[PDB]
């Protein structure tokens, strides 16, 4: 129909012909039109996922407020995402857990069960959540703040992300994208509680190509100079994300781990330990090679699984992705879109009227 006040209509029911809205189409910085059209079912699946992401995030921006717990925020977001993507096993669903990393933490925090963290007025929270249709994944992310003191830090990172998006293209060197992002990001100076800083890109965080059911398909997009001159290629899909910091501009692993994901290259492994076998079966049926978090095991009724999960990590079947944080007292921000390198044009598929 039309979407409801608090969104509840699946995107696929809003577009009855099954043709979903294009994102922003850009010229790059005959046969190729036939090539583009031959993969139209794929582009269309990304667009369906991107429209779910646009409607979910608009809803989130309407209610996210200090005083909510991080668990309340993530469950209310994920509820809406499951409804609008019309969750259906591995055919449609959430691509990876809801990041809501706070303050000096830049990526890969979501709360586990029991976490009592409450969002504060002075917090800077990176909302990074993903949707997919048939494994075509949108990774798109924005920063939430309530104090206007962070406004220039947010503007720096947004401008750096849009610069990486504009520089991207077929035959562009990945190192050139990183150099461009850094030059824009470092042109910003900010003042927060009487201290001034030049914004720095977080050098050991990266954008990344995306493959089917594969959030990180192996090519990395640097956000500082000095990276690889490997080129982007026609048909590739990238998460162009940047992270800026008032700290060292370097993240380390910190806090409890919540995010896990099966190693894409690992195939069948016979396991006889009962609890570890069961948990591997649960992961294979519900997530495949998509990332998941502990809250998502809890909701499937799993319990007593932490030792099984460690076993799978120690076997190398699953990998842990702990929160990634700069130094204590620093502030980090993130903006991100997914882009499609179509034969005829570059589509910023997750672009919205918001960012
Ligand atoms: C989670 C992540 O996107 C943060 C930013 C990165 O640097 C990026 O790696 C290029 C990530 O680390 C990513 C894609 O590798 C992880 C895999 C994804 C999940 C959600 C655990
Ligand atoms: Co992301
Ligand atoms: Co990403």
């Amino acid at each position: 129909k039309v979407q409801t006040d608090p969104p509840s209509v699946p995107i696929c029911d809003l577009y009855p012909n099954g043709v979903f809205p294009k994102g922003q189409e850009c010229e790059y910085p005959e046969e190729k039109k036939a090539l583009d059209q031959a993969s139209e079912e794929i582009w269309n699946d990304f667009r369906e996922a991107a429209e779910a992401h646009r409607q979910v995030r608009k809803y989130v921006m309407s209610w996210i407020k200090p005083g909510m717990t991080m668990i309340e925020i993530c469950e209310k977001l994920e509820d809406c995402s499951r409804k609008l993507i019309k969750e259906n096993g591995l055919n449609a669903g959430l691509a990876f857990p809801t990041g809501c990393s706070l303050n000096n933490c830049a990526a890969h925090y979501t709360p586990n069960a029991g976490d009592t963290t409450v969002l504060q007025y002075d917090d800077i929270c990176k909302i990074d959540f993903g949707t997919h249709i048939s494994g075509r994944i949108i990774d798109c992310a924005f920063t939430v703040t309530f104090n206007p003191k962070y406004d220039t830090l947010l503007k720096a990172v947004k401008d750096a992300t849009n610069t990486g998006i504009k520089c991207a293209g077929i035959d562009v060197r990945l190192c050139d994208v990183g150099e461009a992002i850094q030059e824009v990001m470092e042109s910003y100076e900010v003042e927060i509680d009487g201290k001034t800083y030049q914004v720095k890109p977080i050098r050991n965080l990266n954008g990344h190509s995306i493959g089917q059911y594969r959030i990180h398909a192996g090519k990395t997009v640097p956000i500082v100079k000095g990276g690889e001159a490997t080129r982007m290629e026609e048909g590739e899909v990238y998460a162009i994300e940047t992270f800026g910091s008032t700290g060292k501009g370097v993240v380390h692993d910190d806090m409890e781990c919540s995010h896990y994901m099966k190693n894409f290259d690992v195939g069948h492994v016979p396991i006889r330990l009962p609890r570890t076998k069961h948990l591997l079966n649960v992961i294979n049926e519900n997530f495949g090679t998509l990332a998941f978090c502990r809250r998502w095991l809890d909701r499937l009724g799993e319990s007593k699984y932490l030792m099984a999960l460690k076993n799978l990590c120690d076997l190398g079947i699953v990998d842990p992705y702990p929160p990634l944080c700069d130094i204590k007292g620093s502030y980090t921000a993130q903006f991100e879109h997914t882009i499609l390198l179509r034969p005829t044009c570059k589509e910023v598929v997750s672009r919205g009227d918001d960012y």
